[PDB]
């Protein structure tokens, strides 16, 4: 019921798949068997690139790309990789990365003090996207610190001109 757990533990320790079975007496196909999406994440956060892990626990590089999803995106994003930095560490190209992107990969930028130019060369490819793709509430999480011409709009693109199609007039100055 619980068998994915007390191998989840030999990764973090180091043990690669197939003194996992050893260790636990089982085979190495079965191993591959419990092998989730929650094993891997923990092994993008000890910086090892997927290729690492193709030969950590043994599966092809076809059945790694399987299990890796948006969530990693986001969390090697917010750590300090960029665009083709990503790429590299997934064998995926940037592209790829580019089709696993959204609203919110974006959002944590914006909770880290970042500007629109300054993340439209951060996850690369993107200049009026980022600016296009600008929700109402990053311009209204800034309602209790509103405070400039076009600054307040140039860390979310352009002038009031933004800060007019995401909120009101009476929100312009509040």
């Amino acid at each position: 019921e619980e068998l994915r757990r007390e191998v989840r533990e030999l990764i973090e320790e180091g043990k690669t798949a197939e003194e996992i079975a050893e260790i636990l007496g089982l085979s190495v196909d079965e191993i591959k068997e419990l092998i989730g999406r929650r094993e891997v994440r923990e092994l993008i956060e000890e910086g090892k690139t997927a290729e690492e892990i193709a030969e950590i626990l043994g599966l092809s590089v076809d059945e790694i790309k399987e299990l890796i999803g948006r969530r990693e995106v986001r969390e090697l994003i917010e750590e300090g990789k960029t665009a083709e930095e990503i790429a590299e560490i997934l064998g995926l190209s940037v592209d790829e990365i580019k089709e696993l992107i959204g609203r919110r990969e974006v959002r944590e930028l914006i909770e880290e003090g970042k500007t629109a130019e300054e993340i439209a060369e951060i996850l690369g490819l993107s200049v009026d996207e980022i600016k296009e793709l600008i929700g109402r509430r990053e311009v209204r999480e800034l309602i209790e610190e509103g405070k400039t011409a076009e600054e307040i709009a140039e860390i979310l693109g352009l002038s009031v001109d933004e800060i007019k199609e995401l909120i009101g007039e009476e929100e312009i100055k509040k």
